[PDB]
């Protein structure tokens, strides 16, 4: 799974370690393991959520098979909500996530794409 | 909506308040409440686009509905460079912009997702 | 074609001139004109790659028609991590890439889009 997460938290708020707990997270909610597991965070940004520059965070979640359903999505939603807004000390109004289906002729490893592989 | 702007101008180059006058913005020109407008702003990156590192920005813009036909975008494209040439004082061959179609079932809020909301 | 690179490098570890060399591997790998090439370098990002959080690069490689096959895409990812690998001093267990499909009426270019030029 792929996640990018989007702050307007400076780096020195950002909790260290992060990306290493977001894999672990991630393992556990998905049901792939955590050496699948890839991390972006990108903090310092400028950032508006719902019209207010109050602290928050966006997250993009992609993958291939396990984020493609209402249902399925909304006990992922449920678990990372969980698991940010502890993290980053945000209420549940100042996160949003983006679901990402993912296709194994879209991502490039190795040298070759996972159709082959 | 959500609005991502990449850009290479420095962030004591970018004009203080844009994340706010953009949800503003975005607003009236997609026909959304500025309360459901989400900005994230990336300044200070190392860019090229046409093949030239001169001060330049991309957009992408994400929502339900209203990116999804031509004849739709080219009203807010239209509308998205007069706003964003004057603000960042950039030509109209330094900006780029991306639109991406949403589905309810993508979009993680308060825990759980838009289809049961 | 649009190129994203998000990196953990810091920013005086980036080659100085990458963006500009990636538009012109790009547009020999993917057929286009390199004046047609956008590139972003993100550097100075938190990231764990396969659960690792050694220096890594994520590459988003988007455009019209030449990026939605698994046989297309087989090449231009023996060519991108042939370049990356070199350009970032990295292996080639720490880069992954992204292949994205757009449609003319998703590209916002002179206030129109490219359906109408």
């Amino acid at each position: 799974p792929f996640l990018e997460l989007d702050t307007n938290l400076p780096a020195n708020r950002v909790p260290a370690g992060l990306e290493k707990r977001l894999c672990a997270a991630a393992a556990s909610i998905l049901g792939k393991p955590a050496d699948r597991v890839n991390v972006t965070v990108r903090p310092g940004l400028a950032m508006a959520l719902s019209g207010s520059t109050e602290p928050c965070a966006q997250l993009s979640i992609s993958s291939i098979g396990v984020v493609g359903t209402a249902e399925d999505n909304r006990s992922h939603s449920a678990h990372f909500f969980e698991f940010l807004t502890k993290e980053l000390a945000l209420g549940q109004d100042r996160i949003l996530i983006r679901f990402f289906p993912l296709e194994s002729w879209q991502i490039g490893k190795i040298g070759t794409v996972m159709t082959f592989l």
